[PDB]
């Protein structure tokens, strides 16, 4: 037997009210859809809602049943607007129509109306006082008085002019200039919030006075002007209410009132003390020194009055200054009263019986502040006869005595204290000193000439790599990556140099590279395919026609022109070297403003065929290992071709992924096949300790870049598993393989036999492989993009190793240009997200501005609604910005969101995107898919450009997005994303939400924005409600 | 009604004084808000108005309304009133 | 107004010529690169003219980043760093 008397036998009834010139109604037709949909009958008197507008029709179609007078009064729950008072039409007071042990909702002021509490324990009644409600957090939508003032301070604004003989906005007519009006608002509660927000909106001047210092901020945050006295007394008193002040406070006030009273033009005062009555602000001196013409206000007439010239209940004009101190506010505007009193209404009989049909409604006495029984206890004045009119102590009172809160951004500003000019001048003097003294060991350990000549132009290129990539643009960086996985592809630039024999290879050092050039072949082929399909993807369908093919010129004029000059007897190599280099740099650079991007795929095309064609001429080999060289490269570039055209675009993190193992293993080949063709030179050699030493270098490189890559491989597919792979040690292991790693360098010098150099290779490239999977696996498949772009870098820095290592001035310049890409997309990668490089790679805790423990827990509860409601609520709005993240592109549910624009754009609205930095699985990865879909760059904006665009704005889509549009990352200083840039969607008029279930993508256990008052959730799979939405809008604008 | 003598024009004052009394005599005795809030208590929707005719004095009361908070979707058959229409923010 | 008649001149340029003479810009300084790979002496002046031509992209990256408040302030860095042809003279 569950504990309660079920809703069905258990009717409401709404009495019309009896006050004199009282309007308003208890529950709207709104609101008694729910309370039926609750389960309640509900009995409605016959004019209860004529004075608000609120037909008999709506009520008996929304589902009430309309009777009488006397027989709505004895029902189950009373629910009326005021106290119930002597009925003058038949003689009985309405204490005495009510129903024997019943229960009633109401205003009631017990502390005032002892009689009526007399009149109503005699019926033995339940009695909810509405006033009587405790300010906490968790009731916000039950609190009558707030709303009460909010619409008496709308009011008095409304109500102050049409009585003001002239304008509240002011403006520059041709026929001459006029002034705003100046509005005075005195006590900052929520009357005088709404007033000086209902007054700024109309273009007036606002310089509104409060004692409480927060009132003060929330005046210079509405835009007034908060005033000042010379005498600082703390104003607040046991809470967040005032006190009664000082003699001299008051005559200071009066002063500062006496000397602006003689410059506004309307002022309203709601000051209003708990406790006792109202305190004199303006002599009848003072007020009569304004303006012929005024317009004086008083919110407080009712509880005495802020004017010792007030008459409680009426308009006069008192020596040309008109006085409107009205008592009844909301009863002037009783249908949004009558709306917002049964929300209210509504939203307690909600609250307190929170079960399906129980409505039990239990009243403790032991209570923690702020849970519901110090509401439920707070609230009921009469409990079954007897009084319990003043509540007991809470608990240990929360309180929140920190009302300032530490939000995230002052933290950094606080902690940019400790960096005290001194410091940042040494720490900025100690780097340079460290490059300088970098350079000089650099410049001492010089065997000879080349090698100083190959670390001038490999500064100079990582400068030039440098500016470059920061140029691109954003929305290109996938591009970026695929281009710089084809340049990439110039390692078999180093594959045939050490390549000789004839049909076949000859040794073994002969036999490495030609693996080194069909690997390395697959690349470039590869690569460019997927850039050009990618890059014609952008490509609007209104675009002019792009005649690419006429770039056939420059390449016929360039590899063409070598020919002519190898065949006239020349050698250009050394400057076609040069000419591959810088087409490959304006391959970059062309790959920056969106019109010159297919430019910037056919010179790196260009740089790439000059460099082989050069690298091939300069080789000058006999006919039958040209045969060999053109069957590897032709027989790599053909599985290239056809491994980059059967793929798909949401599959290019894994081929990008497959391109660097690639280039890893190379780099391997290329380093040890040069220790085997060069060891019996080493002792007729100076230069033997450089070459050497290189080729120790970039066989850990290459190593380390081909095993963490089939890791990141691995995790992205599928095959291995996303969680990451923790071992007891985890810093012995890899500072002991490092260490291992730096130490055997040492065997590798000092022994110059071939045994001992050759293990000493194979010992680096395992030891790095073994480093690779180790350090690349206890990662987690999240933060994998920084596993593709850091070794993304190190594929670059390998050719930089042979580009020191043959002495070719192209993989130098190149490796430069790639190497310096990688990193800059990792920084932008590891500053989208607060966190740093050894945080994601050694796994730390959070990101780098996280404090101590007990993050923040959520507060109110999430609105739901369905495909109806989101799609009445998309009709409605009329600029649109979708915030996508990678749960769009991973069920395939971004083609029908890019129809739905097309759809939405051609009724005349304004549809655009906002896209994160680290929405996906790759840097740009979002961009691309959109593309695909068909949607036109030019409504694809970054999270930059976007980010101050949200206050005006409609309606925000977020789909698929969890951390990037988080808001504990500007406010909890505790929590696991905090101070991460993230897209403040919150600030928006509504949020639709569109998700599986209320849970987490990797991290931030619940997301405070779905808890906000303007986020509704729109809960299921991305795919059938994306093509719903879009079957809705077809059907309903053809 | 020519370009110099548009700083003695008293029929447009007149009128411009006519669109903003008619819009402050609209609320007050219009018994719901023109702006509506997110508040948590209830979603309140803006109030609807509808100019018909765009001179002064139409234009004026687009201004006063639009800027208290309402959306306005006014009509007027000239050709360009309609496009000051679209530069106050109406419909 | 003077924006509305550029946008004819804007306009009458066919996309056929835009790629036309980008693509001539580009053969043009390919084959520029060709000649001076013919005349070259020896490998002293292909070293210097691959450091010359990333000196250039360099020096044309940097000086767009300075602010356009420290212009004269630019002007005197270079002329106190174009003192350097006392290099030549010791
Ligand atoms: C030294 C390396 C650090 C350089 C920083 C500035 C040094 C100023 C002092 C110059 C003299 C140095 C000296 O005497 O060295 C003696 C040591 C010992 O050699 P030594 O026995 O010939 O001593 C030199 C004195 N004479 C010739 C008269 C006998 O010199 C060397 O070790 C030379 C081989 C260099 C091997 C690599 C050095 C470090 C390279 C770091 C690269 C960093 C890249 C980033
Ligand atoms: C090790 C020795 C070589 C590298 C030396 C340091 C390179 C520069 C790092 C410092 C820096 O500029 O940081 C700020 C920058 C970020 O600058 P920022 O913080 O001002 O960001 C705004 C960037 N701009 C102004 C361009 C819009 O840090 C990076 O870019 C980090 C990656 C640097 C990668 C360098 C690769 C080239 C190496 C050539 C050899
Ligand atoms: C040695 C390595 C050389 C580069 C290797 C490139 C691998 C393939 C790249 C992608 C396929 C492009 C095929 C061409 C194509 O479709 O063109 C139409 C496309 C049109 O775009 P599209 O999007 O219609 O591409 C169609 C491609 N399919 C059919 C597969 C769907 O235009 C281009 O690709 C760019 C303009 C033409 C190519 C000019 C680039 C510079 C020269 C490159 C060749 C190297 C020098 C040759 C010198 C000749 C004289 C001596
Ligand atoms: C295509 C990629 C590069 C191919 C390199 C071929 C290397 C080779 O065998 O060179 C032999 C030779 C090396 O030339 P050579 O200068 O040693 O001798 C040529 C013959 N005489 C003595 C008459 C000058 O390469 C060629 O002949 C190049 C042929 C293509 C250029 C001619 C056509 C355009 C004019
Ligand atoms: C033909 C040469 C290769 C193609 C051009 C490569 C290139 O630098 O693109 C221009 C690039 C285009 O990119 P960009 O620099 O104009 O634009 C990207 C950078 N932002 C957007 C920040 C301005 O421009 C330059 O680099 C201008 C400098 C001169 C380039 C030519 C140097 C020739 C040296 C010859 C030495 C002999
Ligand atoms: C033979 C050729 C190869 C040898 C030469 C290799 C040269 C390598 C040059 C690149 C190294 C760059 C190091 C400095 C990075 C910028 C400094 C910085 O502020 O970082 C903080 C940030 C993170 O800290 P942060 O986010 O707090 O700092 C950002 C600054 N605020 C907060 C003010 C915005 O680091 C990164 O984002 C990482 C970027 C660098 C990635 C490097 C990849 C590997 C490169 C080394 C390869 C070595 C091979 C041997
Ligand atoms: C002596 C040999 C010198 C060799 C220089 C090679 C580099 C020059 C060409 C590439 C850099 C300029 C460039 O990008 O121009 C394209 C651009 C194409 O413009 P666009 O319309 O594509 O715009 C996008 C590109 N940006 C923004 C970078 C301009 O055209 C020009 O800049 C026009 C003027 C070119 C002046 C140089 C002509 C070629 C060099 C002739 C050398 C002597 C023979
Ligand atoms: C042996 C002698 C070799 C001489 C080679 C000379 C090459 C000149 C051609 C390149 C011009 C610059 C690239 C094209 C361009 O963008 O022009 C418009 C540019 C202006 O760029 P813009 O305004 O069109 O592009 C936007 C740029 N931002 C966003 C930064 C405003 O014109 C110039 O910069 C004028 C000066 C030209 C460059 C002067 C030399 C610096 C580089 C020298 C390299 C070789 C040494
Ligand atoms: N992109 C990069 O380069 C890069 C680099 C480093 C790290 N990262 C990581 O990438 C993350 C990206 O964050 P994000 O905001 O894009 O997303 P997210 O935080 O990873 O979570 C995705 C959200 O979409 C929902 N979702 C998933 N599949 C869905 C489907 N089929 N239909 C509907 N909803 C679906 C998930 O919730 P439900 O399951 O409840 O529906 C979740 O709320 C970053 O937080 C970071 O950790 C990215
Ligand atoms: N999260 C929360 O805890 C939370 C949130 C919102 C509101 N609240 C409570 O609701 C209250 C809202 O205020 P209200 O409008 O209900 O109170 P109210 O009706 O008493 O407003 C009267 C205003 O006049 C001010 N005043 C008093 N004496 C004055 C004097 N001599 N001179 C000038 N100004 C004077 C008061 O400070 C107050 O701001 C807050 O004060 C707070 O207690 C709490
Ligand atoms: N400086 C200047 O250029 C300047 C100055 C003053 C006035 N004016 C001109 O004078 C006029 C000012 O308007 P006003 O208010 O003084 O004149 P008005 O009182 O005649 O305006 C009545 C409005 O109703 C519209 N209207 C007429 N029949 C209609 C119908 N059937 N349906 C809907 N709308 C209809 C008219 O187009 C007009 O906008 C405009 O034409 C304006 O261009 C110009
Ligand atoms: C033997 C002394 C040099 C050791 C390093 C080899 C070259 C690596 C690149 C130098 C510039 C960073
Ligand atoms: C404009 C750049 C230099 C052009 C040189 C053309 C060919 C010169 C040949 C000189 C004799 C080898």
């Amino acid at each position: 037997v569950k504990p309660g008397i079920p809703y069905k036998q258990l009717t409401v009834g709404v009495p019309k009210e009896i006050f004199q010139n009282e309007k308003r109604v208890a529950l709207s037709p709104a609101g008694v859809q729910a309370l039926v949909k609750q389960g309640f009958n509900v009995v409605v008197e016959s004019g209860a809602g004529e004075a608000s507008k609120f037909s008999d029709d709506h009520y008996r179609a929304a589902g009430a049943q309309i009777q009488g007078a006397k027989e709505v009064l004895a029902s189950d729950l009373v629910v009326k607007v005021r106290a119930p008072m002597l009925n003058p039409t038949l003689g009985i007071h309405e204490a005495d129509l009510l129903k024997t042990s019943g229960t009633l909702i109401s205003f009631i002021y017990p502390a005032q109306n002892p009689d009526l509490l007399n009149k109503l324990s005699k019926r033995n009644t339940t009695v909810l006082a509405m006033d009587q409600v405790p300010r906490v957090t968790i009731a916000q939508g039950y609190d009558a008085l707030s709303s009460m003032a909010n619409i008496a301070g709308y009011k008095a604004v409304v109500l102050a002019a049409n009585h003001f003989g002239r304008f509240f906005t002011g403006q520059i007519t041709a026929a001459g200039k006029v002034p705003p009006a100046k509005i005075l608002i005195v006590g900052g509660g929520v009357a005088g919030l709404a007033s000086a927000g209902a007054a700024k909106s109309m273009g007036a001047i606002v310089r509104g006075f409060d004692t409480r210092a927060a009132a003060l901020e929330q005046f210079k945050s509405l835009g007034a002007e908060p005033l000042e006295v010379d005498l600082k007394e703390s104003g607040e008193g046991q809470g967040g209410y005032a006190k009664e002040m000082s003699k001299e406070f008051i005559e200071a006030e009066m002063k500062l009132f006496a000397q602006q009273c003689k410059e506004v033009d309307i002022l309203i005062s709601t000051a209003l003390i708990p406790g006792k009555k109202a305190p004199i602000l303006f002599n009848k001196e003072m007020i009569e020194s304004m303006k012929e013409g005024s317009v004086v206000v008083d919110l407080a007439a009712e509880a005495g009055g802020n004017f010792e010239t007030t008459k409680p209940g009426e308009l006069y004009v008192h020596k040309g200054i008109t006085h409107i101190g009205y008592t009844d506010l909301p009863s002037r505007m009783a249908t949004q009263a009558s709306t917002l009193y049964s929300n209210n209404i509504t939203k307690l009989l909600k609250a307190i019986s929170p079960d399906k049909d129980n409505f039990y409604f239990e009243v403790k006495d032991d209570f923690d502040f702020g849970t519901m029984g110090h509401v439920i206890r707070g609230t009921v004045v009469m409990k079954d006869g007897q009084v319990i009119f003043p509540a007991p102590t809470p608990k240990n009172i929360p309180q929140g005595a920190p009302v300032k809160q530490k939000t995230v951004a002052e933290l950094e500003a606080e902690k940019a204290a400790t960096i005290t000019p001194f410091r940042k001048t040494m720490t900025s003097a100690s780097v340079y000193t460290a490059g300088l003294t970098g350079i000089l060991g650099l410049g001492i350990a010089a065997p000879n000439l080349a090698f100083s000549q190959m670390v001038t132009t490999f500064g100079l290129a990582g400068i030039v790599g440098y500016h470059t990539v920061w140029g691109v643009t954003p929305a290109l960086h996938s591009p970026l990556m695929s281009v710089t996985n084809a340049i990439s592809g110039l390692t078999a630039v180093g594959g045939l140099v050490l390549m000789g024999g004839h049909l076949y290879p000859s040794t073994t050092s002969q036999g490495l590279a030609a693996l080194a050039t069909f690997i390395s072949s697959v690349n470039i082929a590869g690569g460019f395919l997927v850039t050009q399909r990618m890059l014609d993807m952008f490509k609007r369908p209104t675009d002019p026609p792009e005649y690419n093919y006429l770039y056939l010129l420059p390449a016929g004029t360039f590899v063409g022109g070598y020919l002519a000059s190898l065949y006239s007897g020349y050698n250009i190599e050394q400057i076609m070297y040069l000419g591959s280099g810088l087409c490959c740099v304006g391959a970059l650079a062309g790959l920056s403003t969106q019109g010159t991007a297919r430019l910037g795929n056919a010179l790196g095309m260009i740089g790439v065929a000059g460099g082989l064609a050069a690298t091939l001429g300069g080789l000058k080999p006999c006919p039958e290992l040209l045969a060999q060289m053109s069957g590897a490269m032709a027989l790599g570039g053909t599985i290239g071709l056809t491994i980059a055209k059967r793929i798909q675009i949401s599959d290019l993190p894994q081929l990008v992924a497959a391109f660097h193992s690639l280039v890893g293993l190379a780099a391997v080949l290329t380093c040890i096949a040069e220790y085997i063709i060069e060891y019996p030179h080493f002792a007729t050699d100076a230069a033997a300790n450089l070459t050497k030493i290189v080729a120790y270098l970039g066989t850990y490189i290459g190593g380390v870049t081909f095993s963490g890559s089939l890791v990141a491989y691995g995790k992205l597919q599928g095959i291995l598993k996303s969680a990451p792979l923790l071992l007891p040690g985890r810093h012995l292991l890899n500072a002991g393989l490092l260490a291992a790693s730096v130490g055997g360098i040492i065997p590798f010098m000092m022994d110059p036999s071939f045994t001992t150099g050759i293990t000493c290779l194979g010992s680096v490239s395992a030891l790095s492989a073994v480093m690779g999977v180790t350090l690349t696996a206890a990662i987690g498949g999240a933060d994998m993009p920084v596993v593709i772009t850091v070794l993304n870098s190190y594929s670059g820095w390998a050719l930089c190793a042979e580009g020191f290592l043959l002495n070719n001035n192209l993989l130098t310049i190149v490796g430069a240009l790639i190497g310096s890409s990688g990193a800059i997309l990792s920084y932008i990668m590891c500053v989208a997200m607060n966190r740093s490089l050894a945080n994601v790679i050694l796994g730390g805790y959070g990101t780098t501005s996280t404090a101590g423990g007990k993050p923040m827990e959520i507060s109110g509860t999430h609105t739901e609604i369905n495909l109806d409601n989101a799609i009445d609520m998309i009709r409605e709005a009329n600029s649109i910005i979708i915030t996508p993240g990678y749960g769009l592109c991973a069920a395939k549910a971004q083609y029908p969101i890019a129809d739905l624009v097309k759809m939405l754009s051609e009724q005349g609205k304004k549809v655009r995107f906002g896209i994160h930095p680290v929405a996906g699985r790759m840097p740009g990865q979002l961009n691309v898919l959109l593309a695909e879909a068909g949607v036109p760059y030019d409504i694809v904006l970054e999270m930059d450009e976007i980010n101050h665009d949200f206050p005006d704005t409609d309606l925000v889509l977020v789909i698929g997005a969890n951390d990037t549009v988080n808001s504990a990352a500007q406010e909890d200083p505790n929590s696991i994303i905090a101070g991460m840039p993230v897209l403040e969607v919150w600030k928006s008029k509504q949020v639709i939400v569109m998700k599986r279930s209320l849970g987490v993508g990797y991290a931030a256990v619940d997301n405070p924005i779905f808890y906000k008052p303007n986020t509704a959730m729109l809960l299921g799979d991305a795919k059938k409600t994306c093509d719903a939405l879009q079957a809705k809008v077809r059907e309903s604008y053809q």
